[PDB]
């Protein structure tokens, strides 16, 4: 099969490109060091391919998918319960990922790429908008029978990835602070929760 | 008066600095761009100056002691009223200083510096701890009754301030995101100090 074959084929570069920024970095790495230890099989292919930032967004495209249908078979096995298990099932499965070396590594190029004027960024942000994590609990607000949690169903699941991520992961990534373990990170969201649930005075 | 012409003298080097760091760019602008545009005013002065990575943690602050204390002015004349109150004063300060646009200037000048490898961003967090402004409403947490606002000051006002900050900042230094007009600031900080205090359950 022809298409098996560029398929194979494509995830060989996107294996090449993410060992080189892994090992010799993303800044020190260009696209004639990907296309060189690729050997035979890149090609020229025409998609992001083209250059070193469009590469680190196609791997960005395939950890962004595994990370939303992780969180989603989590949340979506228990759709049953409350709006607090809910919000701790996604919580725990959101603050998990984020408590991994990976995005922090990722997250450092991201951080990189803010002077970049070809506006690769920006235009990967702006067009996949719908591929993020938060778009999960949007659905889960907006099956509510409350007209507030029905008409801020974005601004509150925003808010609730927010409240879990940062500010600790823009620490992790400007200045390498240490993640928090499991132990850490169920106390952080059962903490975000409370808040988010019944507020401060109480 | 010798200690007023150093100052005045270092406010020079810092004018020059920050202005070059707009004009031309911060990763285009070296040490000897600043020394030369200062003339004979620089003297391989002996401070954070003996680096462009230290000159904008000089300047950074400038802005970071002028930002506290323009909050604390703001928050510390209603010394008397409610949690909520001062909550949305404190608010309405922080929410103003981040949709300027020196903020996201300087914001691009920190997310750029994430691979530097002397640590620059690194040492100035660490040791400018007690300067951010978080640390305002960690005084005003402890003063209140409530032992769960007392033992959890620092983690409840970092909340506070992420909850107005992100991801909204974070949008406006990496993709040129627009900045929230008065009104939409005014907006954010009652959604925000509405489900901080009392929840989203109701």
């Amino acid at each position: 099969t022809p298409s098996q074959k560029v398929l194979a084929r494509q995830e060989k570069i996107k294996a090449v490109a993410l060992e080189l920024f892994l090992t010799k970095g993303y800044q020190e790495t260009s696209l004639s060091d990907i296309i060189k230890l690729s050997g035979g099989s890149y090609s020229n292919i025409y998609d992001g391919f083209k250059s070193k930032e469009g590469l680190f967004f196609e791997i960005l495209d395939d950890i962004c998918k595994k990370h939303f249908h992780l969180i989603y078979s989590k949340t979506q096995e228990i759709k049953n319960g409350t709006l607090k298990e809910i919000l701790t099932s996604f919580g725990l499965a959101f603050i998990e990922i984020f408590n991994q070396p990976e995005a922090v590594a990722f997250g450092k190029i991201i951080y990189s790429q803010v002077y970049d004027k070809d506006r690769h960024l920006a235009n990967w942000i702006e067009n996949n908008q719908q591929n993020f994590s938060y778009n999960i609990l949007m659905g889960f607000f907006k099956q509510q029978n409350n007209s507030y949690m029905k008409k801020n169903a974005e601004k509150l699941a925003v808010l609730f990835c927010t409240m879990l991520k940062e500010p600790y992961h823009h620490l992790n990534v400007l200045i390498n602070a240490p993640l928090k373990n499991k132990k850490e990170q169920k106390e952080h969201v059962e903490f975000v929760v409370n808040v988010f649930l019944n507020g401060i005075n109480s």
